[PDB]
């Protein structure tokens, strides 16, 4: 499998969804999906990019170039656990990913046994907050714990008493919608009808999931979905073949938030949804950088040819990984700000490799005191010690945002509340309605 | 640096027991074992040797080709078991037994079906395990719940009841295992009454509405489906105690009730009538034979042994590496494994599953090697991906008779006992023996219920 390297006194590996999933058939050989750009090459450009910032710093890691080793998981444990082997098999300091809770615990479940640290920047889960069965494993966003709670204050804001519930397979729903199960229970919320399904589901079960939603009409309208965007996608192309549209309340986590691939195609049916976005600034920095790439120069990146014939329909003559769907050839010149839209998680991604750095650097700071470079006692780097130096590490991210860990690895966070619309004009858009903070829910009322 | 059992031999079997008890929660980071363990552990790692010894000797099994044991622990735990499982992969491994919990049999077939090892499994029962594009390389000899499901409903139709209530504990065992009964009970015209699902430490307060639930629904509903953890039971028969009703439903429970007196104790009033499953466990005498003559100062091939005998004889070892500190008399060497002695009641499937990797790799003789004596250029080294496929076309005997083998998915037949709570010619409450669930077919005693 192909493998995004750069060279460097320390090597930091990370997990990205480079390619979807592999087809529920071809899971047992491993042979993925469509290429990413959101999930996908933007994080992995967005690695290149951040280490070329730091190597190029003078205060962070003043002598210390950081290198890495970026691999694809195809957001898939079993893609992610192979890769992982590969880290273990110069020695990967930490890891950066991988997206998924239910991937990220497969991969802690490895890397904690070589004392490798794990840094995430978009696993929710509250099981990876237990540190007694994931030591290792740290994230710059905050566990559902509140997200939960963030979308209990939502139905709790409309009076809706009578929901229906749809999680998707895994760690991340499971815990999630368990999680509201639970507040639910509490507040006295009744569930009417309550569901779940894998993202990869065939057509006919995502069937018969809307077929048991709609039994539960007109009295259970609105759907709580702790699902991630391929599931709710799923949903709204049933409802496509169902023919039926509006007849939800939708109410979706940050597996949906503001993202465009998700509705892209189905704006009709997910119309009027409302969605929980983690509270992540959009990155200037990295739009300079990303959409000045050319299909020439960038090297480094081994799955660039495969993107950019899928990102412009084209193909490139000769080319090994010439896209056979595609017949004008790629004159090479393509934009890549048409459409553009940079993945909502950005800031997560780029701040999780920036506290890496600083974890680095706070511990050559104390074990290497005075020293330019890497010194005797960070050769090697003990992973171990690098995984406290971590835990108490803080800075100010890309974007401004505070980052520091608490004694359970989890970060602080916020939400924003996204409601999808048709606007004035001939499109559909998601309108900022809402936040969520330390459990206060502020909702513009006049916007949805 | 965790110890392991070894036998040398032409092809390596590995195999992962609970040696010891699960590390308490703080130490897991550091993957630091429990108690150890008897049935569980000690008398599987004796099972295996003893079995390989057996078939060594076997003159129509692997004639001339021995077969030797990489024996690891694996602490009932997934960090554990995968720490030890990376041993492996780090002779090579032809195959793995184990480990006993699904879980974390999970854990490893995660991991073992990247290098294409094979996985025979004797107690994992988790439904799961039979999804083959995420558990290519797993097969067992025990049967999955799927089965009880089709026997608790094969027990229901038999009386001809229309309308049954269900109950299932959460998690993987009773989710799944209800989630079975439910898709064959539609399938069949079963109708299902009131349906719940609860935490078998949830408060008594959640086991009263519980019931409430359940008895709005008499009485055409008299029948309660229970994939249960036994405490689920235990419960709701608490929760019958403080509302003041007796025998207004008739409970069908699966294995997690069995025939449990922790779950019945003090309750036998309301529990009085129930109808459980179990898994058979047959007696496998031949083992008892070998395993109540060993001896601490000739057994050393087992590694555990010394720390074994202390704790099961509580005694120590002066200057042992691993000497007791809870004991301070010193072991004879010559005490009684007899007394107090309990067969390990997996035991006939952890025999199996041994027999069944032998039976494959017999099989994958014949076919790639025909004519020699010993392993040909084929099986050097053993292709895992060809060893799947004998494998799961592989039937035999096993060692209480029943026989051996594995479908498509590597799923094995079912054989339970059904037991009826009832109230003896004795001031007693005994599980008494009703009848048996035989790979498909339902034998009870209706006169007896
Ligand atoms: C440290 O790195 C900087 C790069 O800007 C270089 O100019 C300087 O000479 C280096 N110092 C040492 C001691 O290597
Ligand atoms: C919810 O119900 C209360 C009580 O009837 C009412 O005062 C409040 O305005 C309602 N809020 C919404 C959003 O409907
Ligand atoms: C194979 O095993 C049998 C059974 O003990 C033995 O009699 C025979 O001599 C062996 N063949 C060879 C070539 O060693
Ligand atoms: C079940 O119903 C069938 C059909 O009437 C009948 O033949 C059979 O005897 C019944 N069995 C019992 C145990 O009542
Ligand atoms: N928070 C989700 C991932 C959602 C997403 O990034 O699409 C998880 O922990 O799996
Ligand atoms: N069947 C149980 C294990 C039962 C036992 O041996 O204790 C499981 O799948 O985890
Ligand atoms: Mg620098
Ligand atoms: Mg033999």
């Amino acid at each position: 499998r192909s493998v995004a390297r750069m060279d460097g006194d320390v090597i930091i590996g990370a997990l990205f969804s480079v390619h979807h999933q592999p087809p529920a058939e071809k899971v047992p050989e491993r042979k993925c999906g469509e290429i990413r750009e959101q999930y996908g090459i933007q994080r992995v450009e967005a690695m290149f990019h951040t280490l070329d910032k730091i190597n190029a710093d003078p205060v962070l890691l003043p002598n210390i170039t950081l290198g890495s080793e970026i691999r694809d998981s195809c957001w898939h444990s079993s893609v992610a656990l192979e890769q992982s082997i590969e880290f273990i098999r110069k020695p990967i300091a930490g890891v950066i990913g991988p997206g998924s809770s239910s991937v990220a615990i497969q991969v802690q479940n490895l890397l904690q046994l070589f004392d490798i640290p794990q840094i995430a920047y978009s696993a929710t889960s509250i099981d990876l907050s237990d540190k007694t069965l994931y030591k290792y494993f740290l994230r710059v966003v905050p566990s559902d714990t509140l997200q939960a709670r963030a979308m209990l204050d939502i139905v709790k804001r409309y009076n809706w008493t009578y929901v229906s519930a749809v999680h998707t397979e895994g760690n991340y729903g499971e815990s999630g919608m368990d999680a509201f199960k639970e507040l639910a229970a509490q507040e006295g919320l009744c569930i009417a009808h309550s569901d779940k399904i894998y993202s990869n589901a065939g057509e006919k079960s995502f069937d018969r999931l809307l077929r048991k939603l709609r039994e539960r009409l007109p009295k259970a309208r609105v759907v709580v979905c702790f699902c991630e965007g391929m599931t709710v996608r799923g949903l709204l192309s049933a409802m496509r073949r169902l023919g039926v549209v509006g007849e939800f309340s939708l109410i979706g986590s940050d597996g949906w938030a503001d993202r465009d691939e998700v509705i892209e195609g189905y704006e009709v049916e997910a119309n009027g949804g409302i969605t929980i976005k983690l509270q992540s600034p959009e990155v200037r920095s990295f739009d300079d950088y990303f959409l000045k790439l050319r299909l020439d120069t960038n090297t480094r990146n081994p799955w660039f040819p495969e993107f950019w014939q899928h990102r412009f329909q084209c193909r490139l003559p000769g080319h090994l990984l010439e896209n056979p769907n595609f017949k004008k050839v790629c004159t090479g010149n393509e934009s890549l700000e048409e459409n553009y839209v940079q993945d909502s998680k950005m800031g997560f991604v780029i701040n999780a490799i920036y506290a890496m750095a600083h974890g680095l650097q706070n511990m050559h700071h104390a074990l290497c005191p005075g020293h330019v470079g890497l010194c005797d006692a960070m050769k090697p780097i003990d992973g171990r010690k690098l995984l406290d130096f971590l835990i108490k590490s803080s800075f100010v991210g890309v974007s401004g945002e505070e980052v520091w860990f608490d004694e359970k690895g989890d970060a602080p966070g916020r939400y924003d509340i996204m409601n999808l619309q048709y606007t004035e004009a001939n499109r559909y858009d998601y309108v900022h309605v809402g936040t969520w903070h330390e459990g206060v829910l502020n909702i513009d009322d006049y916007k949805i």
